[PDB]
């Protein structure tokens, strides 16, 4: 009776972790950007002397980014856990070779 | 400066990320849950009279995730991309050295 639950929960997890490390990904991208503060004014500032004038108020971009203390290890945690779901040295851990039911195989 | 927005934002993503990587960390737990008793049922099914019996009730629902040969490349990708916001051996990157500390280590 699991076909009538894995009609979808198949695309469901397929489709979540999609659009987790998707959104994680955008994420660890805007951390960047916003460092980029530091120069809003580059070509107009070069242009016209008022927007020199501002980039000397906005020389900002270091807010709530420099947050990887505690965190940071989290991260580690995460490669840990990836490193668990990988075959480390081999593939064959635990499992073996069955498939008795076959009648006279060629391989 | 960038505080009106960045007030609770922070805590906003920082329990967001902390939900996807706490999901995906159930949905590959479940794997597990589901092909569980395969090679103690179905295999056991000639050997046992009675691993027979509840075959007839419960036969499908074994083998639903056997295509892990591209998508395990995709994680890889992940660890790729973790390792490259990593400083990994250069840890150099907004740090440095210190080791001022010796006071005559004759022991």
């Amino acid at each position: 009776m699991s076909i009538v639950s894995q009609t979808r929960n198949k695309e469901l997890l397929d489709k979540k972790i999609r659009s987790e490390i998707e959104a994680i990904k955008k994420i660890i991208a805007e951390f960047d950007v916003v460092k980029e503060s530091v120069n809003e004014l580059s070509e107009k500032a070069k242009t016209d002397p008022q927007a020199a004038e501002k980039l000397n108020k906005l020389i900002e971009g270091y807010t709530y980014g420099e947050e990887r203390k505690l965190y940071d290890s989290a991260l580690s945690k995460i490669e840990k856990l990836i490193e668990t779901l990988s075959p480390a040295r081999s593939k064959s851990q635990s499992t073996m070779n069955q498939r008795n039911r076959n009648n006279r195989k060629i391989v």
